[PDB]
């Protein structure tokens, strides 16, 4: 399903088989499970324990929901991570954070990404997440986004506010690119 892969994505065909080369290198089985994507993700950050943050990196990768990433997964995750448009990128992040798929981005929601994102910077969590804790970003964050003040950031509020602020979108997608590098 090369063709049917090609057809989905922003790749080409030749691109594909080096994607593919590349995957099976670090992939002998031909797919990834948690433990192999929490190791391979951990070399990104070696300050601080992104083992956390992998889970629902791994999570989101894992569509089918199977508990194994699948090479057309990967492919498709990175097709939008690394040449989807900004609008295309936000709403893989929004759904990343939107870890029960309500459609919505509750307090609790943030707050678990951003414990591990914390986690996975250490105390090397330089500008790119200013304030002491998780709790008073998370708060931050909130109140900056949840414009209708209903508790709840919609996707729409999600854009809107990372569109007015470059800010708000480079400490969300940061962890994204990283692997797209
Ligand atoms: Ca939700
Ligand atoms: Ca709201």
């Amino acid at each position: 399903g090369l063709e049917q892969l090609e057809a989905q994505t922003n790749f080409t065909k030749r691109e594909l088989q080096v994607l593919y080369r590349g995957f099976k290198n670090e992939c002998p089985s031909g797919v990834v499970n948690e433990e192999t994507f929490k190791q391979i993700y951990a070399q990104f950050f070696p300050h601080g324990d992104a083992s956390t943050y992998a889970h629902y990196l791994f999570n989101a990768f894992d569509t089918t929901q199977t508990g194994s990433v699948k090479f057309e997964d990967f492919v498709t995750a990175l097709s939008i991570l690394l040449r989807g448009t900004v609008h295309e990128k936000l709403r893989w992040t929004f759904n990343l954070y939107d870890i029960n798929k309500d459609g919505y981005i509750n307090k609790e929601e943030m707050m678990d990404i951003v414990k591990a994102i914390y986690d996975m910077m250490g105390k090397y969590t330089y500008p790119v997440l200013k304030e002491d804790t998780p709790r008073q970003h998370v708060d931050v964050f909130f109140q900056k986004m949840d414009k209708n003040k209903d508790g709840i950031v919609t996707l729409d509020e999600f854009l809107e506010s990372c569109q007015e602020d470059d800010n708000i979108m480079r400490s969300l997608q940061l962890f994204q690119n990283v692997m797209v590098e």
